[PDB]
């Protein structure tokens, strides 16, 4: 799809069989979704964040479908305000910058 | 252009007559520039910041070339580690996410 940037672009996600919206993040080198229940390993990681630092889990290789389009990659899961869809995910489904 | 994600989406602008770098950045609302010289009037906002919050000048009416494009709009001025520019500025200069 062509999303214009005339509001947040937000779209559908679906994770661990969840529906979720989630902001498409151009400034993002990562994906950080809310708290949630992950089938998957996961190791403890720390990232910056709004206002500071939190604790999150770091899940490698899990499947997310952005929009209808499937990525397989890292996403962070802790108590991010915003579900964000980061470059780590948007280069995977072949998103791009245009003007 | 078509900027690919692989990397930091990062353009050359222009602002105050001077040259600088910055984040085209989908998932920030407003333009967010490094401490500099900008010959107007400003009132004080605060933003949370990766890592923390930051104290910023809002200019309203800033002239700025963004990759060649001119653009019109509200900057906010302050100690960031990067040039940041949000949507405000990106609606001016036709950008739009593509897949
Ligand atoms: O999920 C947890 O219980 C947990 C505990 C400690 C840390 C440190 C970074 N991430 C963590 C997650």
């Amino acid at each position: 799809p062509q999303i214009t940037l005339w509001k947040r672009p937000l779209v559908t996600i679906k994770i661990g069989g969840q529906l979720k919206e989630a902001l498409l993040d151009t400034g993002a080198d990562d994906t950080v979704i809310e708290e949630m229940n992950l089938p998957g390993r996961w190791k403890p990681k720390m990232i910056g964040g709004i206002g500071g630092f939190i604790k999150v889990r770091q899940y490698d290789q899990i499947i997310i479908e952005i929009a209808g389009h499937k990525a397989i990659g890292t996403v962070l899961v802790g108590p991010t305000p915003v579900n964000i869809i980061g470059r780590n995910l948007l280069t995977q489904i072949g998103a791009t910058l245009n003007f």
